[PDB]
């Protein structure tokens, strides 16, 4: 789908010649790993999520009510 094409490129991204060069006087190293940590925000923050969510069910928490909410506002 398109989620994992993206995920795909994203992955596929993630020389001092080659960071030497400078755009709008910036790193271009720098620029390009800025706009790919931008691209891949979404990616590692629904990671995170999945994370916090698996670390939770294994957790002793059993309050069905923070449970619910937890939920809703992941």
């Amino acid at each position: 789908t398109l989620a994992l094409i993206e995920s795909a490129f994203f992955v596929v991204i993630l020389i001092n010649v080659l960071k030497h060069h400078t755009f709008w006087g910036l790193e271009v190293w720098k620029w390009c790993v800025l706009v790919m940590v931008i691209f891949s925000g979404m990616l590692v923050t629904n990671w995170f999520m999945r994370l916090i969510v698996f670390l939770i069910e294994t957790n002793f928490l059993l309050r069905r009510k923070v449970l619910y909410f937890v939920h809703g506002l992941k």
